């Protein structure tokens, strides 16, 4: 497991998310599933001119797993999957750039909601959960675990859990006063709210 520090925008915006007063947290259900679909729209449009690119995998979906025992809420697609370089460098780069033209909306007056339109829509993952693990496999790349619970620090390593294939998996640690998160209605309320027209099958799993 290799250690990273957050650079000094990403860890301010981070802390504002867990710091801020906010109620409206559902929100991080629509941005991570806009991300899931962002991620299969990118596999779908490469197969287009490489099929091969679905040799991984040829379904494209989104499933959300809610787990009790475990207090977690996990997002799953088969989208293009990021590798080691998308996840230590070239994601950084965005979040630098998406964290500062956010913070600028914010102080003019925008709202926590509209974290999307600046790219960082993952960050809104910290509106609910103490710890987050991303579990993920591109065509070209290895299966990676990173994971941060906001230290100013993340770890990325090399992932021994069952083989994804290729995607993303969004591990929501949540705190424990988010458990709402959990519930079948809580959930199903929130996807029919801001999610109905996504391209692709949402499958709402069930304990
Ligand atoms: O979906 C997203 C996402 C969306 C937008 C920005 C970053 C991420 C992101 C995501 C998933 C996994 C890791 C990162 C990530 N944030 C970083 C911050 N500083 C250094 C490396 C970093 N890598």
């Amino acid at each position: 497991m290799e250690t990273f520090a957050f650079q000094a925008e990403i860890a301010q915006l981070m802390s504002l998310i867990i710091n801020t007063f906010y109620s409206n947290k559902e929100i991080f259900l629509r941005e991570l599933i806009s991300n899931s679909s962002d991620a299969l729209d990118k596999i779908r449009y490469e197969s287009l001119t490489d099929p091969s690119k679905l040799d991984s995998g040829k379904e494209l979906h989104i499933n959300l797993i809610p787990n009790k025992q475990d207090r977690t809420l996990t997002i799953v697609d088969t989208g293009i999957g990021m590798t080691k370089a998308d996840l230590i460098n070239n994601l950084g780069t965005i979040a630098k750039s998406g964290t500062k033209a956010f913070m600028e909306a914010l102080q003019a007056g925008a709202d926590i909601s509209m974290i999307g339109q600046f790219g960082v829509g993952f960050y809104s993952a910290y509106l609910v959960a103490e710890k987050v693990t991303v579990i993920t496999k591109h065509n070209d790349d290895e299966q990676y675990a990173w994971e941060s619970s906001a230290g100013g620090s993340f770890t990325v390593r090399t992932d021994t859990g069952e083989p994804m294939g290729r995607g993303t998996k969004v591990i929501l640690h949540l705190k424990e006063d988010q458990t709402e998160y959990l519930e079948e209605r809580r959930i199903k309320e929130i996807v029919k709210k801001h999610s109905q027209f996504i391209g692709y099958p949402i499958t709402l799993f069930v304990e």
